[PDB]
C-alpha cells in the first residue's frame, strides 16, 4: 500500500500533488509514442496529478501527446503549458495559448507559464494572461527560469502579484535557489516547480546517492526525487517514456529518509553559502 502523495497549495488555494510529470522530449520517435501515453496515463491513476508540457516540445509534439493521454480524463490532470519569450507579446501569447490548447485537445490550461525572460515588456505579457484567464482560456498563470531580480520585476506590473508559481532547476546537483529565490517564494506563498528533478539522469551516477539507495533498497532516482519531497512548497516534475519507470517515481514517495540521511545528503551535495546565478536548461 502507499501513503498519498502530500499537497501543494497554490496562492488560489487549488491543490496539486506534490509530485507530477514531465513531458519535454516527448514525441520525437514514433516508436515511443505509444509508451509515453502510456507512461502519462499511468501517472494520472497513480495520482501524479500535474502534467507539464510546453510548446517548445517538439513544437507542439508533446502538447499533442498530453492531449491523447488526457482522453476520457480530462478533469483528473492538472495541465501545465508554455509560452516561449519570443512569442510573449500581448497578442502572441494569446495565439500561443490558442495553438498549444488545439494541441492539447482542451478548452482551458490549468496554469500557463513564461518559459523565460525575453525582450517583451513583462507588463504586456501578464496582461495576455489576465486576458486569458478571464476568457477561460487559462486558470492561472505563472514564470518560469525567473531569477530573484526577474521576480521582483512582477511588483511593477499590473496583476504582477497574481503569480501563481516559478518553475526552476531544482535538484540535489543544482541547490542555488535555496539561498534565497526559494525562501522567497516560500514566503509569497508562489510554489516552486522543481524542474529536471534528476538532473536529466546526471544526478544518478553519484556515488552517495547510490549508496543511500541501496540502504533503502531503493534506486537512485526514488531517493532523489524523495529528497525533493522533503522540500515544503515544492513540486517534482520527473519525466518518462517508460510506464515501469512512472510506477518506480510513484513509489519514491514511500521511502522515509532519515535525520542521518538527510544530513548525508548536505554533506555530499552542499547547500549554497552564497547567492549564486540561477542556473537553468
Ligand atoms: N521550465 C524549463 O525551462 C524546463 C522544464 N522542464 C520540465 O521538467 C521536466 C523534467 O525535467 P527533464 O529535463 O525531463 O529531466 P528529469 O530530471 O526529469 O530526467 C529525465 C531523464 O531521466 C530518465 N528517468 C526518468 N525516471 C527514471 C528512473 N526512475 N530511473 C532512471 N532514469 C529515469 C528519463 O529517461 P526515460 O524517459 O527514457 O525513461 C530521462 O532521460 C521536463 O520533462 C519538462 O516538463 C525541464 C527543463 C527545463
Amino acid at each position: 500500500m502507499h501513503d498519498p502523495i502530500p499537497t501543494i497549495a497554490f496562492p488560489d488555494g487549488r491543490k496539486v500533488p506534490a509530485l507530477g510529470q514531465g513531458t519535454w522530449r516527448m514525441g520525437e520517435n514514433r516508436a515511443k509514442t505509444a509508451d509515453e501515453v502510456r507512461s502519462l496515463q499511468t501517472g494520472l491513476d497513480l495520482g501524479m496529478t500535474l502534467i507539464d508540457t510546453a510548446e517548445m516540445y517538439g513544437d507542439g509534439a508533446a502538447e499533442r501527446i498530453v492531449g491523447e493521454a488526457i482522453k476520457g480524463r480530462r478533469d483528473e490532470a492538472f495541465v501545465v503549458s508554455k509560452v516561449l519569450p519570443s512569442n510573449a507579446s500581448r497578442a502572441g501569447t494569446v495565439a500561443a495559448c490558442e495553438r498549444s490548447l488545439r494541441n492539447l485537445g482542451i478548452d482551458c490550461v490549468d496554469l500557463y507559464l513564461l518559459h523565460w525572460r525575453g525582450g517583451y515588456p513583462l507588463a504586456e505579457t501578464v496582461a495576455a494572461f489576465e486576458e486569458l484567464k478571464k476568457a477561460g482560456k487559462i486558470r492561472a498563470w505563472g514564470v518560469s527560469n525567473f531569477d530573484v531580480d526577474d521576480m521582483e520585476e512582477l511588483s511593477a506590473v499590473p496583476d504582477g502579484g497574481n503569480v501563481a508559481a516559478n518553475q526552476v532547476l531544482y535538484n540535489l546537483a543544482r541547490r542555488g535557489i535555496e539561498f534565497d529565490l526559494l525562501p522567497r517564494c516560500r514566503a509569497q506563498g508562489v510554489p516552486v516547480m522543481a524542474y529536471s528533478p534528476l538532473d536529466e539522469g546526471r544526478l544518478l551516477h553519484d556515488a552517495d546517492l547510490i549508496h543511500i539507495a541501496k540502504a533503502h533498497q531503493a534506486t537512485p532516482a526514488q531517493v532523489a526525487l524523495a529528497f525533493l519531497k522533503t522540500c515544503s512548497g515544492v513540486i517534482s516534475i520527473p519525466k518518462t517514456g517508460s510506464p515501469e519507470r512512472a510506477r518506480e517515481n510513484r513509489d519514491a514517495m514511500d521511502i522515509h529518509l532519515t535525520t542521518e540521511n538527510l544530513a548525508e545528503l548536505d554533506r555530499h551535495f552542499p547547500p549554497p553559502r552564497r547567492k549564486t546565478r540561477l542556473e537553468v536548461i
